[PDB]
């Protein structure tokens, strides 16, 4: 339950939200100095992705706003 960074490194390059199942947001603290979003794929591949980018940020919330209206 309590782990180091999970993430090696991120997907650097934008992709639709549709292929989003599931979000993990990790802030950081004394187990990662770096906050973490992982996503699972449809398909159930997992990646990590920055969590400064703004793409990254929209598609975030495209996959929230998706999620939370079913």
């Amino acid at each position: 339950k309590e782990l180091r960074c999970q993430c090696i490194k991120t997907y650097s390059k934008p992709f639709h939200p549709k292929f989003i199942k599931e979000l993990r947001v990790i802030e950081s603290g004394p187990h990662c100095a770096n906050t973490e979003i992982i996503v699972k794929l449809s398909d159930g591949r997992e990646l990590c992705l920055d969590p400064k980018e703004n793409w990254v940020q929209r598609v975030v919330e495209k996959f929230l706003k998706r999620a939370e209206n079913s």
